[PDB]
């Protein structure tokens, strides 16, 4: 019944049954935005909204094969997801040893995709045999780059020129690092189109990815400058100058995140034996394809077979933000003759703008964390922060050179 | 545990048996991947094995992998597994898309990104709704071919734009598959390289593999009409496959699609809590002019890469294809009697999807596209559940650009 | 001695004497104080040199110093050609000089090419890379295609609408139907499978087609309007914004010109033996190729360049567009090239170099092309005017040229920079 | 009268005689016997237009029609600023009408601009956006930014080699010994913050600084190349590749230039009252900013533009720069602009415009600015030369001017579209 169903809530919501929640939801007693809570499990939740969107499918056993017990909603609800229904599981792979600066690296690689795991692995024993790969970080510094509006572009003219000044670049610097503890402001950089001013505030970020807090800094430097110009407009705290999860030169020349660079040397005899091809067969497919076959297609930062592949792979598995492989997998690789009889294949990848993370996202949940831990870089650096995110930047970078070696070899011997 | 020699069928040996069996070095590691027997306990094996090398063996504790399907992975989707990585699973809508409701599911471990294209639904519901249609199919594979000289590749350009060379090479290519149907073919010369962009229809796959071997047979018939062209590359980069390029957001690769929808200066007011006069300054000055000052190509958008993407691991499909598949460029206008409500639009040229194929063969994959009704083939209508998923695509990602460019905007 | 207005003015509205009859200080005090504007100087005027003298007389008291002009020419100039057509308000002219480079060595042909330039080495090195292709067997080149384009953006009322012209246009009598009104225009219209966008309710559409050896913007813009206006028939709400929407794209950087082409198509080649490469360049093919690499493909790649893989194409393309009477407003696009060298030959010590300009905007009638002194430079490539027997035979000529002649350039700028200065 | 071989080398190679004694006929004949090479005319002539003449003979009847040179004039040109400067091989010169679109009223002053075109109307046209800005209150400017660019590229053994020679760069005592070296070339050379990139073992390094008035060139390239042997004494394993690695950019396009800034970046804006949008421009306020929104912006976004969003900023740039000597090549890049468009005012009926052109290359000394013609166009602007007590302000102000005059011919070329017709 309905009415005595009403009064049990009252005195928990644990006493009542899935249906006799649903009878009071359906039938509209109480509103459907407040079971979040009442409800104590929250395994419970899950079911209870997957059987009210189930009553809205034309198929509603389509849910059936769509997993959600056992999992650990815990660090997820308030942090990760709404409205969530259960989880997708995504096939885990290891491509490995990875032999990069002196340590060897098992990498897990979450994709559905049919031999590009195995693919990565051969050019991971490639690069093996050959002595391993060097990288080394760049730059590292998360950015955000908001638009504001000035009455006209010679007040925005100003404005820049005052930022560009010592002293007001000090003054910006102040506000954006009060905000958070790794919140440390790199030299900014302005664009005007007119009265519109864009301003690309960059920072280090500890081991996080750092959106969250550039935001915050990003905001309160805002506000400084908006006590020193009141007539300035904040239209969006994002302006598209960043530029976050959409292609754009400026991530490609400027960097953004870490920029890194990997590079490895591999034997004639390595690439006969076990990439199946030749040195020669191999720095011309590199020319003609990720050179100039991106230049043909019109390519900005695509210069490479399929760094997206590997970068997706690990960042799924890693607890990355997976939308951020628009512009992490910007890539040029590079191949020319090496050694002393020049039949040996020098490789390098460059990778400017690997936007990551060990903390905070999807690295709080656990079995993002185990990826994370297989890599020895879970969780902040205690003594050196950025330390964990910086090494897992060169691990993408030297996964992604393994990948570029094996798919390229693969295409060079036909 | 029992002696080495005793042991040396698989079923009936303990865990520990084989693992001494191949710590003593009786037995090469990568042979256990054919005689054991079962693949969850393949699974076990490996992740043991692995565990020892690793300079924390406790790290694996909680990556899950009893009681998944590995009969549909093995062979596949992934090799080396050691378990999988379960991504939490929201639900945005209802999303009223051409006369129908979708509940659209989206993985994701960005908070507030399900509840962001939740509100944006809301919005184009109180709206009427949103209408779209696919403007283009055909997905591509661009290799590279060199020939001696670059008059000799100028030859084969002028050949393969007769109707009689482009006729024998669609008979080619159309003999590999049922839906293999070349649509015309896009050529660039850089000097003795010839550039050619093979595009056909693929029914309701994704249409990577299926275009592939299309490509190869099209090209062993032009090597008849010309033997001194060398295939330097099955892919020359001009497809252009998971990089950045202009060519997909100029000439699309797969589903190109447009969606549209006017907003109500009432429901942009309460739903949405700014004006139509302000998202508008916003999207101007942020997805135009902002986008071109960065110096983008195709990202004329807020952040339709946050929707594609959660969609495509939520309903199998390849994430890595994001890259060309969240080229988006979102308009805003005044609309209506006083131009207070809000006409907004979304084109997508190159979304690259498919309810066949790959991920979309695991089962709790199917059981999103199931949600939507686009799960497998369509026999009536070939293409049909695939061009359907693309529409919510697009959709959903308008949804999501209204929802965002409105916080903004406030 | 100059009469009061009033009487200057019966002189002037005197059919039987008009301006001619005024002193050069009497029409001057005219236009002081009103009665004649300026814009009517020169449709009163006997002739045109008089008119740019008064021009300038009027335009020296204005300047704060009134000598400016003084090294500035303007007399004897063949102005009847350039009068409401090629300029306006015209103070005089400015000479540039023009060197040659040649011969170029190009489809068993030689040319000696004309080039306008105030840069100094700048003809020396093309004429330079001239005399390596020269001993070096000669150069080859091809037109791959053929058609200046317009990209007009128009509007439907819905997204749903502009779907709907899109597709219509996609089907063959629908295509038909506004070929027939484009091709009517003019002669040498002939519309080629159209491209189209959608940006929501907005619909570019370039229309592409040959101009004969017009560069063919007028022409194809005709053709344009015409097209749209059999469009609207059967889509009576849809609005016409702008005849040209920056889909073309005219004068602008835009990859859609760098992947479709606009205007004339074009690739050069040259083999130049090890033994050319060193007493003619200086250098070695390693050495060439080499920077071939990391900076015409690498260095362009991390400069983010759409279309620029080449050492400097523009400086060629410029100075023989400026030579003749091109629009050199148009060196944006036409300059467009990627550069390729690779290693061949005996013991890989032969230069296989090439040059593709797939949107070389270039015409051999119409524009400064009319004008006798640039027509000059057109004859002594052969390739003046229109060609009967055999139209876009000269502008493709030229195309052809001027992809040799930047593969010329690209060879000498490459090999000093393989030397270390 | 022609003379034996050996009769004519010897008064030519006598002192106090000279090629003066020879006929035309006669040094015809030495240099198709090949005694003497043809570029070597340039030294051995006494007059420069003689040598011009002979060259042009040799040309003539090397060519299928031998009478083509008829219109190509050279007689009465001063040759002198020119041999050994700015041309070589010289045949004659081009005449490029010039026309005057003003007054442009641009920060409270006014500016008679020249322009050198072919192009039909568009003079008439500039000159039209010109009279709308002035009646509008005038227009303003601001130059944001000041520095030449040269980007060589150097390698490394390996990539991690290059990451060091990066990191050391970036320290602000690695710096200050690579400034101290670049700034003991020139007293204007005063280098800014270094931009570099990596790719794999090669290192792109962007060297940018003022130039006084110059262009600036040839003054960052000696910079560069003391920098480049300065930062060889620490890295002793560095091979310089180029002295452009094609990351400057120049003379192609790249997003660089558009980002970053190249030469003079420039704002300029102006509010046009709506009476003025109106009777001057045929049109309205709400028409122009649809057009500017839907050509501009998203017709050049859909084109796949960088650097673009304007409609035909580069015909007022390419037709400034051969008036005022300028190096039309790099119209490329400084033709760089997007032109912005709103309502403004109480009513918001009038029309708010601005342009921004972030890569200017400009000069008021150099190459073509040293010949008379072209410094009569510098003199018309004010901005000749070298500005004695602010260096680099002629060539800012050129900028500015440049900025005003593209604007004036978007408010224009819009306005007509907007329109119809
Ligand atoms: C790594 C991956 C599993 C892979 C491989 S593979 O791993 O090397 N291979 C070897 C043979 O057995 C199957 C597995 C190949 C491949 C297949 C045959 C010949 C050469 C290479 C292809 C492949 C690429 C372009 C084709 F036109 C068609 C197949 N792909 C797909 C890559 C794909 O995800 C991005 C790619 O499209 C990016 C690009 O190169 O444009
Ligand atoms: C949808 C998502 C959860 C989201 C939201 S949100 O869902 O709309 N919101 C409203 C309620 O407050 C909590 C979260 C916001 C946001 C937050 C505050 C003000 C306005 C908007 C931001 C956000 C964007 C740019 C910022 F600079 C900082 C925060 N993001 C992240 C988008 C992000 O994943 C791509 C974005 O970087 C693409 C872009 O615009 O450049
Ligand atoms: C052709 C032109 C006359 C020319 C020449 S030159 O003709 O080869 N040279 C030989 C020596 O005597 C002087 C004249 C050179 C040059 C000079 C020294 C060493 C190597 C080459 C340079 C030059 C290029 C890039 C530099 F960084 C610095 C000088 N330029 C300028 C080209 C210029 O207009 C586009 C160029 O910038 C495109 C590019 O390479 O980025
Ligand atoms: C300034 C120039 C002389 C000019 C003018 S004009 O000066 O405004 N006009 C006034 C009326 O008398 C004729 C000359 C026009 C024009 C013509 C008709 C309607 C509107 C404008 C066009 C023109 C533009 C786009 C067309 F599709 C076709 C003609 N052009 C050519 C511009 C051209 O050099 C770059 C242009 O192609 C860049 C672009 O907009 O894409």
């Amino acid at each position: 019944p309905n009415e005595e169903c009403l009064q049990i809530l009252g005195n928990g919501a644990k006493f009542l049954s899935d249906a006799e929640i649903i009878q009071l939801v359906n039938a509209k007693h109480i509103p459907a935005y407040k079971l979040e809570t009442l409800i104590e499990t929250h395994e419970r939740g899950v079911s209870i909204r997957r059987q009210l969107l189930s009553k809205k499918l034309s198929e509603p056993s389509s849910l059936q094969y769509l997993p959600y017990r056992d999992y650990n909603y815990s660090l997820v609800m308030g942090a990760c997801c709404e409205n969530v229904i259960g989880y997708m599981p995504i096939p885990v792979g290891v491509a490995g040893p990875l032999c990069l600066d002196e340590k060897e690296f098992q990498v897990p690689m979450a994709t559905t995709e049919g031999c590009l795991v195995a693919s990565t692995n051969r050019g991971c024993r490639a690069i093996g045999l050959g002595g391993g790969a060097s990288s080394r970080v760049l730059a590292d510094g998360m950015t955000r780059g908001p638009v504001v509006r000035l009455p006209r572009a010679c007040d925005s003219a100003e404005v820049k020129a005052w930022l560009e000044t010592s002293e007001g670049f000090a003054v910006i610097k102040e506000a954006f690092d009060s905000t958070s503890r790794f919140a440390r402001l790199q030299k900014l950089h302005t664009s005007i189109a007119g009265r519109n001013l864009y301003i690309r505030f960059q920072s280090r970020s500890g081991d996080a990815m750092g959106m969250n807090m550039i935001s915050k800094g990003t905001e309160k430097a805002l506000s400084k400058l908006h006590e020193y110009f009141p007539e300035m407009q904040i239209l969006a705290v994002s302006g598209n100058y960043c530029t976050d999860k959409k292609p754009a030169a400026i991530n490609w020349i400027e960097g953004r995140g870490k920029s890194v660079v990997c590079e490895a040397v591999i034997p004639a005899k390595v690439v006969r034996e076990v990439l199946k091809t030749t040195t020669e067969a191999m720095i011309e497919v590199n020319i003609n394809k990720n050179l100039v076959g991106s230049a043909m297609a019109g390519s900005i930062g695509g210069y490479n077979a399929h760094a997206a592949n590997i970068v997706t792979a690990i960042y799924i598995a890693c607890g990355q933000d997976a939308a951020q492989n628009v512009g992490s997998s910007n890539c040029i690789t590079l191949m020319e003759a090496s050694g002393p009889t020049n039949e040996d294949l020098y490789i390098s990848c460059t990778m400017p703008s690997i936007e990551i993370g060990t903390v905070g996202g999807g690295t709080n949940l656990l079995p993002q964390q185990a990826c994370l831990q297989m890599l020895g870089v879970q969780g902040a650096c205690k003594d050196n922060p950025g330390e964990n995110a910086r090494q897992l930047a060169r691990i993408v970078c030297g996964t992604v050179m393994a990948g570029e070696l094996s798919l390229m070899a693969a295409l060079a011997a036909g």
